């Protein structure tokens, strides 16, 4: 694989979860930001793959799995097989990433993400890859009990603007937040 993608939404205190979940009610904008990156690829007859960990897996609501027109690649250590409706089951990142490289897939994928927890985030900005980080600052502190990895300030350079990510802070539901992405090349 070319270059990973990661995309994540965090607090001020780099937080992005809480009991299993988000850490702030919904927001709408924010979620269609997330679909559309994740959902769209640029070449017909790919879809994107996102690889999450299991947590991630099993937080979405049942009825709304498998994450619609993106292959599901879940990742454990523990589970056997694929839970229900994942498309493939890994148990590294490495393994996901040589399951994406394998020909039944390297023709059917556009786009890899990767939509977390926290070890999964972590093993996949260690990876000496050219690797662009989509992150949703909310400029507002919600209890979390999970948090984002650190950015190594040094690798990943924040672009001053991209292609389709709007500049300015947004407001929703009264809670202001702002896209920012960065990028490492290697
Ligand atoms: N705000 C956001 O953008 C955002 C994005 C994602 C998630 N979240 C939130 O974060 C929480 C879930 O994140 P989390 O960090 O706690 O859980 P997680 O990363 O989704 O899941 C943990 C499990 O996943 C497997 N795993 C994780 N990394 C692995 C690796 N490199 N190789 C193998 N297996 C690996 C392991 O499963 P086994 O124990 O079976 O080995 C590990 O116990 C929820 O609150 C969710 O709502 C927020
Ligand atoms: C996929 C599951 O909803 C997971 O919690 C994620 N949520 C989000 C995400 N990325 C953003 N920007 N926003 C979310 O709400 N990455 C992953
Ligand atoms: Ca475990
Ligand atoms: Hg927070």
């Amino acid at each position: 694989v070319r270059s990973l993608n990661s995309i994540v939404a965090v607090c001020q205190n780099m937080g992005i979860g809480k009991d299993g979940n988000l850490p702030w009610p919904p927001l709408r904008n924010e979620y269609k930001y997330f679909q559309r990156m994740t959902s769209t690829s640029h070449v017909e007859g790919k879809q994107n793959a996102v690889i999450m960990g299991k947590k991630t897996w099993f937080s979405i609501p049942e009825k709304n799995r498998p994450l619609k027109d993106r292959i599901n690649i879940v990742l454990s250590r523990e589970l056997k097989e694929a839970p229900k409706g994942a498309h493939y089951l890994s148990k590294s990142l490495d393994d996901a990433l040589a399951l994406l490289d394998s020909p039944e897939l390297k023709s059917k994928v556009d786009m890899v993400w990767i939509v977390g927890g926290t070890a999964v985030y972590k093993a996949a900005m260690e990876k000496p890859i050219n690797h662009r980080l989509f992150v949703t600052r909310i400029l507002h502190e919600f209890e979390s009990d999970t948090f984002f990895p650190e950015i190594d300030y040094k690798d990943f350079k924040l672009l001053t603007e991209y292609p389709g990510v709007p500049a300015d802070i947004q407001e929703e539901d009264g809670i202001q937040y702002k896209f920012e992405v960065y990028q490492k090349s290697v």
